[PDB]
Formats: structure tokens, C-alpha cells, sequence
């Protein structure tokens, strides 16, 4: 195996195990009732080897503070915590707001890490996958996860209509395949349930092209190390964030 | 445009709209109520040209029985409707039981299809990979969606340990990386709702190896054109099923 001191001996940001951030249904209980849950879930991973131990103590408030006052003293343990709280601190919202209306706001979404990381051709574009219900452009809004400053906008041609959101904490958060944007340009500050965007079918071909896909959002979340920007699963704190959507009027 | 005509001049089960399966809301909840949906949804492929136009009637019973009776006086009909009812038609459950007792018997799916099917190295493999919520193997029985005979039982590298029903209108369903088999042999006859196997991480090496990849069912529904075995879209007759979950004590 490899213990947890030895992973805090390397960057954390790009070991395969931080990046798939596995998080059991335990822990996903747990973490929505957490005042830190970017610590916790970061003690939870180094007190488990990335869930390949079991984990010793009792998982609960007094559990992670007897953790974080150990694991504190680390070198290293700086660094990876900021890790874990730009994924985990910043998010607010759920990026799809709920109906306040009796309209349709039902969305889908699986942890796809494992299949796009193993031969997918999606290298640097790997995050979660937001489907529509309803399969039509221009509907459903897409909200800022977080606060935080438009950092990029426009075309991409993998990604068509996008929107980049540096969070606080550091973290990039990415918006994908928009139908349209918000009256936001580069250096904009947001607030965590602003609107972005509205989700649509945009990419694969020239500027402006649509309706190549099924409608969806695809969600990125990226953090830098070194020079590069790795992108990690999104998925997990996509679950955390599911019962906290904003209300919207749709229509 | 190429014409619901057009379309039926030729073999319908290789062309890419029909694989797709393409099916709006209006039509999900129309198919939910429908007597025989495998022709209600050929019709409504017929007379949108696989909604590429509006859809010229009424959605209801007495629109698809004026459509019908237009319809069944192609030549091609027959092969055509046989297609779609062979998908529709013998469906009676969702594969994934619901829990008797109070456990947890949530999973989460998509329509991968596009994903799948555009520079997707998955070429044969195209399904709906439906995914545990509890992420562990031997817990979620899949049951049988349909009756038919056990066509094929055991390993594949990139299905794990998978076995596979033919179904009494001439579907087969594909079901893979299962933890365990029930007490099935090749040649054994089926009903719908009965267990073949539970939910695993079954695949990706030599027979019997697990763990490679996160706990899901992998679906796949093949019709047979010529002498290949052509794979469709099994997302829209999965949630036309979504509601038929046999109840069953898990633990």
C-alpha cells in the first residue's frame, strides 16, 4: 500500500486517488452537516490511505478534530488541505437551480472519473456530466457554484460556449456546451447562485455551432499544480451540493 | 431531410437515429400508458421522421390507432414495428429490485449514447451503465427486464461476468460486470423480474477479476441485422420502466 504520510510527501493534486475523490455514502452523510468539509474529507482520505484502510476512529465532529490536531502538524499538510477546501469550501449551490414555477427542472448526472480517465479520449476535459430532462436548449439556468471572478469566456471548440470561475479558495471552476451567457465579462466578480448561463448543446465544430449533442452541462473543476491545471472529479461535491438549489422562475 | 418514407426503404435497425432511440417527455409519459409502445413510439418515429418534424396529430390513443392504420400498409412495416416492439414490448421490469426492508436501493443513469457512440472505443459495448449508489458489489440483485431463454452465460474481458437473455420478440438483452450469477445455465428459461445476478466491478483483465472499476450494471439491448448483432440505446425503454422496480428483500 501507500500510507497517507507517504502521499503528503508529493503533491497531492495529481495522484489518481485524489483526483477520483472517492467518497463513500458514509461520508457523504457526514460531509453535509460539516462546518469544513474540505478538512474533513482531506483528514478522512489521509486517515484511510484513499479508502484503502479502514478508517480507525469514529467518524464524527470529535473523530476529525482529534485527526486535524495530528495530521496539522505534517509538513505538507498546508498545501493539501488548501487542496481539499478549494473543491469543497467555496460551493454554495448545486449549478442548476431549482423551479419555483410547476415547470420541469429535473436533471441526471453519474460519476463517469473512472470511465473517462481509462482510455477516454476527454484528456483535460474530464468533470461531470449535468443532463437536461427536457432536451431543449436556452432552458434551464446554470448558476455560479461559488463566488468568485469570470476568469475565462468564450469558445472553446471541445467545450463550445464556456465560462471560467475562479473561486476564492483557488480553485477554477468551468462551465461547459452553454446556449448562452449572462451579462458577465472577464474580471466580473459573481456571487455563489448568479447566473452564468443558460444550459445548452453548444461544441463540436466552429464558433457558434449547437444541437451536435444532447443538451447538458458539463462541470469542470480544476487546480493548479505548477504550471498546469488537473482537473479533479467533480462528482462528489456535485452529491453534497444536491439539496441546495437555488429557486428560480424559470418561464 | 430524409422521410419516414425513405427510412422504411431500408433496413431500420443499423440507422443511427433509430439506434439512438430518440423520445421526448410528451412522449415518455404518453408511452407509460400505452397498450403496445413498441408501435406507438415506431409511429411517432415515423411521422416526425425521428423528430427531425413536428409530430402532425394528436399524442393519444385514437392519433396512433389513424396513424396505424396508414402506416401498416408500407412494405417495410413489418420488419419495422417487429424492431421497435422487439425493444418495447417485452419489457415488464426495471432491472435493479426495489428494497423491502429499509436499505438503500438508489442508482443513478444517463442517456451515453451520443458520448458513447462519437469517438467512443466502447464500439460494440453501447448501453446504459447504471450506477450504484452504495458502491459495493454483491449487494443490488439485477433481475431479468423481460421473460426469454439464457442465450449466453460467462466471461468476457470488457463485460466481466455477464449474461445474456433473449427475449420471446427477438431482443437481446445484455447484462454485465455482475459480482455473481443466479443458479442459471445456457438454454434456461426465464421470467421477467427474476434474478439473474448482483450488481459488480466485474471486468478489465483475466476471468474473475474485480475492483478495476466503480460497482454499476452495464445494459445493452441487441437486435440482430443480417448476421450482426447491432446494439441500440437502452436509456428510453429504461425509463419507460423506471416505475416497475420488483420489490424484493436485499439483505
Amino acid at each position: 500500500g501507500v500510507s497517507g504520510f507517504q502521499r503528503l510527501q508529493k503533491p497531492v493534486v495529481s495522484q489518481p486517488d485524489f483526483r477520483r475523490q472517492p467518497v463513500s455514502e458514509t461520508m457523504q452523510v457526514y460531509l453535509k452537516q460539516a462546518a469544513d468539509p474540505g478538512r474533513d474529507v482531506g483528514l478522512y482520505w489521509m486517515a484511510t490511505d484513499f479508502e484503502n484502510r479502514r478508517f480507525p476512529g469514529k467518524v464524527s465532529p470529535s473523530g476529525f478534530q482529534k485527526l486535524y490536531r495530528q495530521w496539522r502538524n505534517q509538513t505538507g499538510w498546508d498545501a493539501y488541505v488548501q487542496s481539499c477546501r478549494a473543491i469543497w469550501n467555496d460551493v454554495k449551490y448545486f449549478p442548476i437551480p431549482q423551479s419555483l414555477d410547476d415547470t420541469e427542472d429535473k436533471i441526471s448526472y453519474v460519476d463517469s472519473w473512472m470511465f473517462e480517465r481509462n482510455y477516454g479520449g476527454k484528456r483535460g476535459h474530464e468533470g461531470t456530466d449535468i443532463m437536461a430532462e427536457k432536451n431543449t436548449p436556452g432552458y434551464y439556468p446554470v448558476v455560479s457554484m461559488t463566488d468568485g471572478v469570470v476568469t475565462e469566456k468564450g469558445w472553446l471548440e471541445k467545450g463550445g460556449w464556456r465560462i471560467g470561475i475562479t473561486a476564492p479558495t483557488g480553485a477554477y471552476f468551468y462551465y461547459a456546451h452553454l446556449d448562452s451567457y449572462a451579462e458577465l465579462e472577464k474580471g466580473d466578480p459573481v456571487k455563489a447562485g448568479d447566473l452564468l448561463g443558460y444550459m445548452g448543446d453548444s461544441g463540436y465544430g466552429e464558433e457558434g455551432t449547437t444541437g451536435e449533442f444532447p443538451v447538458h452541462l458539463h462541470l469542470g473543476i480544476y487546480l493548479k499544480e505548477g504550471t498546469e491545471e488537473i482537473s479533479v472529479n467533480p462528482y462528489p461535491v456535485l452529491r453534497y451540493a444536491e439539496n441546495a438549489r437555488i429557486k428560480c422562475v424559470y418561464s
